[PDB]
């Protein structure tokens, strides 16, 4: 399938090249896969989730995304228009307010939510969860983070927008998990990005076109829009069946664009998310 002038974003993923504008995949599109969305919230009846967004948790006296950027996330992994995969089941889990702040034993309830909640829902091609959140060095969100994963979720974490090593950062810095840094349209790695050598993989995180509250869109950069990339496409591969929960991020590491960035510190990958996708 082809999607004529894409986000930026959604065609890198599918692209050998940056400076194109066309996304392509299958149009299996993550059909039957989960991708919980653990951040402000989902705005779930904008038109572009297409009744495929549902709230699941919420910490606080609302369900609502009041703040947008979780919505935005969510549309990246899974809007019809800015999603990676198209057909996924979205789910929202509320544990940062609407100032987009939350502690850490919040969030840690939220990640020990998913791990059991997963067993509520129907994902018969496996399930992803995306954190486009994170503070100062936690061993108890690292842990939380690892239980996720080792549960049989895709766990995907920002690494952090302090462009400083990532190794100080959590959920970042846990190693079990997927920790994504950011580039921009010209292969670059973003300005804000974090690195080192706990990054598994770079996805698009420069002026990101996605879903907003208020039924609206809008563009935004930061590591918390490179991680939906890779956690929708993580909910793409498995649909296709090419991996599974466990080893998605190895397998998203081994098929990336290699050696395509720019700005790479030494000791730091040079890896680029890519679907490796041959219409």
């Amino acid at each position: 399938a082809a999607q004529t002038n894409a986000p930026w974003g959604l065609a890198r993923i599918s692209s050998t090249s940056p400076g194109t504008s066309t996304y392509y995949y299958d149009e299996s599109a993550g059909q039957g896969s989960c991708v919980y969305v653990i951040d402000t919230g989902i705005e779930a009846s904008h038109p572009e989730f297409e009744g495929r967004a549902q709230m699941v948790k919420t910490y606080y006296y609302s369900s609502r995304d009041g703040n947008g950027h979780g919505t935005h996330c969510a549309g990246t992994v899974g809007s019809r228009t800015y999603g990676v995969a198209k057909k996924t089941q979205l789910f929202g889990v509320k544990v940062l307010d609407d100032n987009g702040s939350g502690q850490y034993s919040t969030i840690i309830a939220g990640m020990d939510f998913v791990a059991s909640d997963k067993n509520n829902r129907n994902c018969p091609k496996g399930v992803v969860a995306s954190l486009s959140l994170g503070g100062g060095y936690s061993s108890s969100v690292n842990s939380a983070a690892a239980r996720l994963q080792s549960s049989g979720v895709m766990v995907a974490v920002a690494a952090g927008n302090n462009n400083a090593d990532a190794r100080n950062y959590s959920p970042a810095s846990e190693p079990s998990v997927c920790t994504v840094g950011a580039s921009d349209r010209y292969d670059r790695r973003s300005s804000f990005s974090n690195y080192g050598s706990v990054l598994d993989i770079f996805g698009p995180g420069t002026d990101i076109l996605s879903t907003w509250i208020g039924g609206s869109t809008r563009s935004i950069s930061g590591t918390s829009m490179a991680t939906p990339h890779v956690a929708g496409l993580a909910a793409y591969l498995m649909t296709l069946g090419k991996t599974t929960a466990a080893s998605a991020c190895r397998y998203i590491a081994d098929t990336a664009n290699k050696g395509d960035l720019s700005n790479i510190p030494f000791g730091t990958v040079n890896l680029l998310a890519y679907n490796n996708y041959q219409a």
